[PDB]
DNA sequence: TTTTTTTTTTT
């Protein structure tokens, strides 16, 4: 029953941080500036600083935060009066709630209080809007009025119109006038559990959550999200009864989080090191003996390049990988653990995927009756990586759908009256085995690859695996045992903090081609293109996509780095891992 | 008539166990110290002490269960008074019932007793809320009163407002509070009868069963279960009645079993017999002569290996076999066993399967139109066992779907906008014909076998049967007609101890690599290596995968005897019957 | 009719 808005106003003005600035008086400095009506607050500070203050939001929620909101409200007008007429309500987001519930261990006790879900979303409506105050005109010859239906409280979920006319008493028809209701901004998402948490021989469980007022729009789909806020059960069709008192639950968002500054500095003194590219190889798969130029080239494919925006056409700045290899040969493994270090992937494999999966998918709503489209694996995957596995047992007819999204990077559809335009840039990784199971050396590259040309020359590197048995099949056995053993590889970056570097790289690193970079790399293609000709049989053609292919390697090569811009060490380093491309292919300079 | 409530607390304080050693009281404190909420009781039990008690247990069931449910309750609180304000209240549940009826001789006459019913699961709901309680407040302008409808009495299966306000007497319109509503955890499952119950010539019987409170997620489907409770008519849309006096029937689950101590004794007592492992091996497929080599496969695929989740990638630790053989050699039968012995396994064909319902199907919901995901016969074996027969006749193009799901132990699908994944961590024993047929020794295996190297690979164990006549036949014909005549061999551990040992060693047992048996497999390895790459031409390649299989069967042959360690003995028994196996297909070693 | 994935008969 204490008054908490003064601990709340010493605490905001008052606090100190870890890097001992003053945190929170910052973030509402901001929130004049950009008008942003939405601060955040952990609940370890708060706890911190005052123990019962931290409780009172927990279990009180209902009837704390307005008070709590309009306390900061009041705050904020005295620091400048230009707030008002601009916002009229203030939301403070709580995070960090010790409470944490499995999707999956929801139970009836959890109704009515705050706590958190981890999940990933699958699903975002369109932005809509909320009446939770109607005004309504008494349709009776006598009356003409005017009034605010829900009187001293908000409509509820479910639209009720006025029996008796509250300004005369009579019943009769009432009227919804839409300029003098007010309205508030609405969307709907369906949160899907962690397929670590599926329990066995289950399928994963969703739930449905609502995002209001600024909360809209701050996620996309496929998203690993972390959601605090109230369940409620769902009221639908609250008219008809047919029987089954039986509701389902909904979440209504008090924030949420998509999954600072010390990783800055963390990621800045990694950089520092001269072998710094090393170590980001050695770090890729570590439980895999060996494939060392592999492991170069998957390096490359999580950074990219930098794609060219001109006026009159864009550049593609994705890195494709093709591999193809024995039975055996630990493809699948390497790319698990790429779906698993990269920021934003995609894993797809080849036979449980089809032509409208992958792109984009025409859908009709039964209910009203009309077309819309449904985003494929490459769209989901715009931004990030897509891993396509057992490549070749794609149905050759299907694959071809992924050819424009391979080099343009858009998908167009001309069906069933849509026409459309939709951005995959993605990168894709794809692997597969050769003709006859494993190659065979007596046989030319032309029958063992069986792919169309098309789709070859669309990867920037292609490498054949061959598991000869040989002088290192003691030290690969070895290797094997150990790490059965529970022995660990030492001296790697850990998957956390490299997933951490792979996505400041490429963001805020845009490598520039030098002079002397551009002889390099124009020499070498005049001589691969030379080469090429010798044999007109194979094929692997030298097309000029084999040219900004360079360009891209080079790019991604100083931006492992965190370099400005590219020098002639890493065009030599992209001429060298092409060479061994054109060799394990049969080209041979 | 009279209160038992003295004689359920002195009979649950004074039973005694097999040793006399109260095995009651001690689940009490369980319950209390993890607030189950929950407490079990036997029906022989309570014969056994007070035959009064029993009866009025199994007759008036519905006028009972709360006046023991408040006896227990005040029981409870007097041992630790925590308990209250965290439980309000604890559910007794009987099993036992000797009122045992089949799922197809249900008549009206046993509606409203309790009964029990022995079935399979095959559909699960998602949890969902059930109002027993409702708070409803008046909307019109002279009342605003909030009141529990339902007085003194539980809200019934259809959802029923008030009609006349109790607080003013007058009709109107009444809105729900779920703030102030109870809820319960509600779960609707269906069972299917035993397929060994379904009468000639008739489709299999389905019941419907309803699970509440903590009874949610208590099974998964394809489950056998033993349900108990009380049955009655359903009503579900009684909007309109279009006629049709005529209603289904459902079960109020009151207690549910799935599929100790004296057993683990005796699973104990069996494991200190030194030829503990081939008494077992003599006890797989009693029925079949001969077959030693197959036996002792099937029997390590049981048990399996050791999977390891490591921080960035997981082994498999599954066996898989694949038998190749002669018609009329004796493969569907063994197949046959090792779905009854086994604690979890289903049973496919390879013609009657296709390979959406082997791993998942995407299917359209006919109510809404949105597509979902259906779990195949993979994900449905999940952590047991799956049999696929006549592998041979699948389409090739088909049977790849499996690829996957055989080594990654995952199931992704990209279709109609889901993209998912899946676990499958499944063992595979397949089982299929030569191409001709019959083998033909003239011939050699690379067309014998008709099966790509991919998939080849994948099986840790190949066996190619070969039926010829000899000598021997008079020993078979003697074996089989004795079969015929019911006399059945001795000195066998029976199916249903087979099956108890068989789950007690996959879940306690988890065998370790010691260095000797280290050294032992690792100069097996090379030395497949070596021979494999003297004679490139045979179908079989030694890939890393089958240094792995070693490191599985040597984990096998350990967990049968339930050591915790990995001797050289195991070693030389996974060699030893390696061997077997590439001298099956022609490599010599 | 229309696009989609599925099992099925029949174009
Ligand atoms: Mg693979
Ligand atoms: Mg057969
Ligand atoms: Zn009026
Ligand atoms: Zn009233």
């Amino acid at each position: 029953q204490i008054d908490y808005r003064d601990v709340f106003i010493e605490f905001l003005t008052t606090f100190k941080g870890n890097n001992n600035q003053n945190k929170y008086i910052e973030r509402i400095n901001e929130l004049v500036a950009y008008r942003k009506k939405s601060l955040i607050i952990e609940f370890s500070d708060v706890l911190s600083f005052n123990e019962n203050l931290a409780y009172e939001i927990i279990n009180n929620t209902k009837i704390i935060l307005p008070i709590l909101e309009g306390a900061l409200y009041d705050h904020i007008l005295q620091l400048d009066p230009t707030y008002q007429r601009d916002i009229e309500k203030v939301h403070v987001r709580i995070v960090g709630i010790p409470r944490v519930i499995e999707l999956r261990k929801i139970r009836s006790t959890d109704i009515g209080k705050l706590i958190t879900i981890d999940g990933i979303l699958v699903k975002v409506t369109p932005v809509k809007e909320r009446i939770y105050k109607a005004t309504y005109k008494h349709i009776h010859p006598d009356c003409m009025q005017e009034f605010e239906w829900p009187e001293d409280e908000e409509m509820p979920e479910v639209l009720e119109m006025p029996t008796i006319c509250p300004k005369c008493g009579k019943p009769g028809q009432f009227r919804l006038i839409p300029e003098k209701t007010k309205l508030i901004d609405w969307q709907k998402a369906v949160i899907q559990e962690r397929p670590e948490e599926v329990p066995s021989g289950q399928l994963p469980r969703q739930l449905e959550i609502i995002l209001e007022d600024d909360l809209v729009d701050s996620a996309r789909p496929g998203d690993r999200v972390k959601v605090t806020g109230i369940l409620d059960i769902k009221q639908d069709s609250p008219v008809k009864r047919g029987s089954r008192a039986v509701f389902d639950i909904y979440m209504k968002v008090s924030s949420i989080e998509v999954s600072s500054e010390e990783d800055e500095k963390k990621i800045k003194d990694l950089a520092k090191d001269p072998w710094i590219r090393d170590r980001i190889i050695s770090s890729i798969a570590p439980s895999i003996y060996g494939h060392w130029e592999l492991k170069e080239a998957l390096a490359l494919a999580l950074f990219g390049g930098v794609p060219k925006v001109l006026e009159d056409t864009r550049i593609r700045g994705d890195i494709h990988i093709l591999i193809i290899g024995d039975p055996g040969t630990a493809k699948s493994q390497m790319l698990q653990f790429i779906s698993r270090v990269a920021p934003r992937a995609v894993y797809t494999t080849g036979k449980g995927s089809t032509a409208a999966g992958l792109t984009a998918a025409v859908v009709r709503e039964k209910g009203t009756g009309e077309y819309y489209l449904e985003a494929g694996a490459l769209v989901l995957a715009d931004g990030g990586i897509a891993v396509i596995d057992e490549i070749d047992k794609m149905r050759d007819e299907d694959r071809v759908a992924i050819h424009e999204a391979m080099e343009q990077q858009t998908v167009s559809i001309a069906k069933a009256g849509i026409v459309a335009k939709l951005n995959a840039r993605a990168a894709v990784i794809a692997a597969g085995n050769p003709k006859f199971g494993r190659y065979i050396s007596e046989r030319p590259v032309s029958d063992n690859i069986n792919l169309p040309p098309t789709i070859l020359s669309r990867f920037d590197l292609i490498f054949i695996l061959k598991d000869q048995p040989g002088e290192q099949d003691r030290e690969l056995a070895n290797y094997i045992l150990d790490v059965h053993s529970g022995k660990s590889t030492k001296n790697i970056i850990d998957i956390d903090t490299l997933r951490k570097y792979i996505a400041y790289a490429r963001k805020y690193v845009t490598p520039k081609i030098t002079s002397e970079a551009k002889n390099l790399i124009t020499d070498f293609f005049v001589e691969m293109r030379k080469k090429s000709s010798e044999t007109p049989d194979s094929p692997i053609l030298i097309t000029p996509r084999q040219l900004e292919a360079l360009i891209r390697i080079s790019e991604a090569y100083a931006k492992m780095a965190l370099k400005a811009e590219v020098t002639r060490e890493d065009a030599e380093r992209a001429i060298n891992i092409m060479r061994l491309f054109l060799e394990s292919v049969g080209v041979d300079m």
